């Protein structure tokens, strides 16, 4: 919570599109007590859209990677499980962060669907992945 | 128009899925206003449809509700790129689970085209639309046979 508010201020000048997604998670946490099941579902949506936003930025930071049909199977290979040699350093960190958010959102979805008891602990594990991935993205963009 | 015929039939077989199909229709009629926003809406709606199909799978297979640890690993294998459909599910459960993977794989593919600057979003959206329509038909039919 306190770490996300700090990251949203940094992203407001570094990557305001991602900063608005951090503010979305802060809103979901702020209204968590009203409905924790809706907060978990909202967190799954935001982390998926955050992972999609990260992949989009990787292709933007590597414009020459955009034959479009060739890129299709390449984005799918970069969202699961090597990295192309021409991919910029910032593109590597942001692509890895997108994978971590996707796996965390999928695991959180599986815990919610199966009726896992400790849903709050399951959401805290996904929040910890979202915080750590946003930190690595903010650091790579600063050195870029 | 195919979705309109499906939305009518879904309002009896499964109203929740018909609601999501109606959201896809609205994203198509308003596609002229903002194609980029229409594609991003179709991606999230197809993913929501896949989350709805998986919930119905567990509802139709209540034996999995007894062990949340094994079922959580089962759903996580469905959401992943592996997409290993278990063979012990019910007939409707297997069909809906495969349709959930097909919707998610088509949603990721449409995202890949959008992030790649395909510029031909109508062709890309029509391809993901074809997977969505065929998956919805298999789900509506499977639930119709299950209710008899």
């Amino acid at each position: 919570k306190e770490e996300l508010e700090k990251l949203a201020k940094e992203l407001s000048k570094v990557w305001p599109e991602l900063g608005k997604l951090v503010e979305e998670v802060i809103k979901l946490i702020e209204g968590r007590s009203k409905d924790p099941k809706a907060a978990v579902e909202g967190l799954i949506e935001t982390m998926r859209r955050a992972a999609d936003l990260l992949i989009e930025k990787v292709l933007e930071l590597n414009p020459a990677l955009k034959d479009p049909a060739r890129t299709a199977a390449l984005v799918e290979r970069l969202l699961a499980g090597e990295i192309p040699s021409f991919l910029s350093e910032a593109g590597r960190v942001l692509a890895e962060a997108a994978v971590a958010m996707r796996e965390a959102a999928d695991r959180l979805r599986a815990e919610l669907a199966a009726g896992n008891e400790d849903l709050s602990a399951a959401a805290d594990e996904a929040l910890a992945v979202f915080v750590e991935a946003v930190r690595r993205v903010a650091a790579a963009l600063l050195e870029h």
